RNA sequence: GUUCUUUGUAAAGUGCCUUCGAAGAGUCGAGUUGUUUGGGAAUGCAGCUCUAAGUGGGUGGCCAUCUAAAGCUAA
Protein backbone atom coordinates (compact mmCIF):
# COMPACT_ATOMS: atom_id res chain seq x y z
CA UNK A 1 0.00 0.00 0.00
CA UNK A 2 1.15 2.90 1.02
CA UNK A 3 3.11 4.57 3.90
CA UNK A 4 1.38 8.32 4.25
CA UNK A 5 -1.75 8.35 4.99
CA UNK A 6 -3.99 11.56 6.08
CA UNK A 7 -7.91 12.25 6.80
CA UNK A 8 -8.42 15.86 7.54
CA UNK A 9 -11.76 17.43 9.21
CA UNK A 10 -13.19 20.48 8.05
CA UNK A 11 -15.27 22.47 10.15
CA UNK A 12 -15.34 26.07 10.43
CA UNK A 13 -17.31 28.93 13.26
CA UNK A 14 -20.94 30.30 13.00
CA UNK A 15 -21.37 33.51 11.35
CA UNK A 16 -20.02 32.48 7.94
CA UNK A 17 -19.20 34.14 4.79
CA UNK A 18 -18.71 33.88 0.99
CA UNK A 19 -14.96 34.80 2.21
CA UNK A 20 -15.54 32.18 4.50
CA UNK A 21 -17.81 29.47 2.01
CA UNK A 22 -15.69 30.42 -0.87
CA UNK A 23 -12.71 29.01 1.23
CA UNK A 24 -14.77 26.03 2.43
CA UNK A 25 -15.61 25.31 -0.38
CA UNK A 26 -11.84 25.78 -2.20
CA UNK A 27 -10.20 23.55 0.62
CA UNK A 28 -12.94 20.99 0.89
CA UNK A 29 -12.14 20.26 -2.03
CA UNK A 30 -8.71 20.37 -2.36
CA UNK A 31 -8.37 18.18 0.48
CA UNK A 32 -9.43 14.38 -1.05
CA UNK A 33 -8.78 12.84 1.90
CA UNK A 34 -10.60 15.10 4.06
CA UNK A 35 -14.28 14.24 5.70
CA UNK A 36 -16.87 17.08 5.65
CA UNK A 37 -18.87 18.02 8.39
CA UNK A 38 -21.85 21.15 9.49
CA UNK A 39 -20.06 23.85 11.80
CA UNK A 40 -20.01 24.23 15.92
CA UNK A 41 -16.16 25.30 22.90
CA UNK A 42 -13.11 24.16 22.12
CA UNK A 43 -12.86 20.48 23.66
CA UNK A 44 -14.79 18.28 21.57
CA UNK A 45 -13.00 18.71 18.52
CA UNK A 46 -10.51 16.05 18.99
CA UNK A 47 -13.21 13.78 19.93
CA UNK A 48 -15.04 14.61 16.46
CA UNK A 49 -11.70 13.24 15.58
CA UNK A 50 -12.93 9.97 17.75
CA UNK A 51 -16.13 9.74 16.14
CA UNK A 52 -15.57 10.33 12.22
CA UNK A 53 -11.78 8.74 13.24
CA UNK A 54 -9.76 11.33 11.49
CA UNK A 55 -6.20 12.29 12.09
CA UNK A 56 -5.69 15.38 10.91
CA UNK A 57 -7.90 18.44 12.46
CA UNK A 58 -8.51 22.09 11.67
CA UNK A 59 -10.49 25.26 12.80
CA UNK A 60 -11.91 28.05 11.26
CA UNK A 61 -13.08 30.56 13.76
CA UNK A 62 -14.99 33.93 13.09
CA UNK A 63 -14.98 37.05 15.11
CA UNK A 64 -17.42 40.03 13.76
CA UNK A 65 -17.09 38.59 10.76
CA UNK A 66 -13.29 39.21 10.64
CA UNK A 67 -11.09 37.10 12.66
CA UNK A 68 -10.48 33.87 10.76
CA UNK A 69 -8.06 32.08 13.15
CA UNK A 70 -7.13 28.72 12.45
CA UNK A 71 -6.86 26.31 14.42
CA UNK A 72 -4.40 23.28 13.71
CA UNK A 73 -3.77 20.20 15.10
CA UNK A 74 -3.30 16.30 14.70
CA UNK A 75 -5.90 14.75 17.45
CA UNK A 76 -5.69 13.94 20.48
CA UNK A 77 -1.65 15.07 20.43
CA UNK A 78 -1.99 18.07 18.06
CA UNK A 79 0.17 20.43 18.98
CA UNK A 80 -1.67 22.96 17.65
CA UNK A 81 -1.07 26.14 15.50
CA UNK A 82 -3.64 28.97 16.41
CA UNK A 83 -3.71 31.02 12.83
CA UNK A 84 -5.11 34.40 11.56
CA UNK A 85 -5.53 34.99 7.86
CA UNK A 86 -5.85 38.12 5.88
CA UNK A 87 -5.76 39.54 2.47
CA UNK A 88 -7.38 36.18 1.11
CA UNK A 89 -7.14 35.20 -2.52
CA UNK A 90 -9.26 32.09 -3.16
CA UNK A 91 -9.34 30.44 -6.40
CA UNK A 92 -12.79 32.07 -6.98
CA UNK A 93 -11.38 35.32 -8.69
CA UNK A 94 -11.37 36.37 -12.70
CA UNK A 95 -7.88 36.79 -12.60
CA UNK A 96 -7.21 33.23 -11.28
CA UNK A 97 -7.95 31.29 -14.59
CA UNK A 98 -7.48 27.72 -13.51
CA UNK A 99 -9.96 24.56 -13.80
CA UNK A 100 -8.50 21.59 -11.74
CA UNK A 101 -9.38 17.75 -12.02
CA UNK A 102 -10.16 16.58 -8.70
CA UNK A 103 -8.44 15.10 -5.99
CA UNK A 104 -4.68 15.21 -7.27
CA UNK A 105 -1.59 15.78 -4.81
CA UNK A 106 -0.16 19.03 -5.73
CA UNK A 107 3.34 19.39 -5.29
CA UNK A 108 4.63 21.98 -2.74
CA UNK A 109 7.53 24.85 -3.02
CA UNK A 110 8.18 26.24 -0.27
CA UNK A 111 11.56 28.25 1.35
CA UNK A 112 14.68 26.51 3.34
CA UNK A 113 13.88 29.12 5.99
CA UNK A 114 11.73 27.59 8.10
CA UNK A 115 14.13 25.04 9.55
CA UNK A 116 15.99 28.26 10.85
CA UNK A 117 13.14 28.00 13.43
C1' G B 1 -68.59 74.18 44.10
C1' U B 2 -73.46 72.15 45.68
C1' U B 3 -75.70 67.68 46.39
C1' C B 4 -76.89 62.46 46.61
C1' U B 5 -74.82 57.49 47.61
C1' U B 6 -71.72 55.50 50.67
C1' U B 7 -71.19 48.93 52.52
C1' G B 8 -69.55 44.16 53.07
C1' U B 9 -66.55 40.94 57.97
C1' A B 10 -65.71 45.15 50.85
C1' A B 11 -61.07 45.66 48.59
C1' A B 12 -55.80 47.48 48.33
C1' G B 13 -51.14 48.93 50.00
C1' U B 14 -46.07 48.73 53.15
C1' G B 15 -42.43 46.29 55.88
C1' C B 16 -40.50 41.71 58.78
C1' C B 17 -41.02 35.95 59.47
C1' U B 18 -42.26 30.89 57.68
C1' U B 19 -43.58 27.21 53.82
C1' C B 20 -43.28 27.28 48.22
C1' G B 21 -41.61 29.12 43.50
C1' A B 22 -44.73 27.30 36.77
C1' A B 23 -41.71 30.51 32.38
C1' G B 24 -44.52 29.67 24.66
C1' A B 25 -41.89 23.19 19.26
C1' G B 26 -42.27 21.27 12.95
C1' U B 27 -39.89 25.95 17.00
C1' C B 28 -34.56 26.75 17.70
C1' G B 29 -30.98 24.52 14.87
C1' A B 30 -28.60 21.57 10.58
C1' G B 31 -27.95 20.85 4.43
C1' U B 32 -29.40 22.75 0.35
C1' U B 33 -32.39 25.65 -4.07
C1' G B 34 -33.69 30.10 -4.79
C1' U B 35 -34.20 35.60 -3.28
C1' U B 36 -32.41 39.80 -1.57
C1' U B 37 -28.61 42.28 1.51
C1' G B 38 -24.77 48.83 0.98
C1' G B 39 -24.52 44.22 6.39
C1' G B 40 -19.13 41.79 4.51
C1' A B 41 -23.53 37.68 0.92
C1' A B 42 -28.35 33.34 3.28
C1' U B 43 -26.71 38.95 6.54
C1' G B 44 -32.38 38.49 6.23
C1' C B 45 -35.88 35.77 4.09
C1' A B 46 -38.92 31.37 1.40
C1' G B 47 -38.80 26.26 -0.12
C1' C B 48 -37.60 21.77 0.52
C1' U B 49 -34.99 16.71 3.49
C1' C B 50 -33.78 16.41 8.99
C1' U B 51 -35.02 18.45 13.62
C1' A B 52 -33.34 19.80 19.77
C1' A B 53 -32.34 21.41 25.54
C1' G B 54 -33.90 22.72 31.50
C1' U B 55 -28.73 25.46 36.53
C1' G B 56 -31.17 25.39 29.87
C1' G B 57 -30.83 28.80 25.45
C1' G B 58 -29.39 33.28 22.46
C1' U B 59 -25.62 36.94 21.43
C1' G B 60 -20.61 38.78 22.16
C1' G B 61 -15.53 39.02 24.40
C1' C B 62 -12.99 32.29 31.32
C1' C B 63 -16.25 36.57 31.08
C1' A B 64 -20.25 40.02 29.93
C1' U B 65 -25.38 40.74 28.51
C1' C B 66 -30.67 38.84 27.29
C1' U B 67 -34.64 35.64 28.04
C1' A B 68 -37.02 33.41 21.25
C1' A B 69 -40.76 30.31 19.27
C1' A B 70 -48.02 34.89 21.73
C1' G B 71 -50.02 40.01 21.99
C1' C B 72 -51.64 45.64 22.89
C1' U B 73 -50.05 50.60 23.17
C1' A B 74 -50.87 57.67 22.34
C1' A B 75 -46.35 62.01 21.10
Amino acid sequence: QFMNKQRTLLISSRGVNYRHRHLIQDLSGLLPHSRKEPKLDLQQLNEIAELYNCNNVLFFEARKHQDLYLWLSKPPNGPTIKFYIQNLHTMDELNFTGNCLKGSRPVLSFDQRFESS
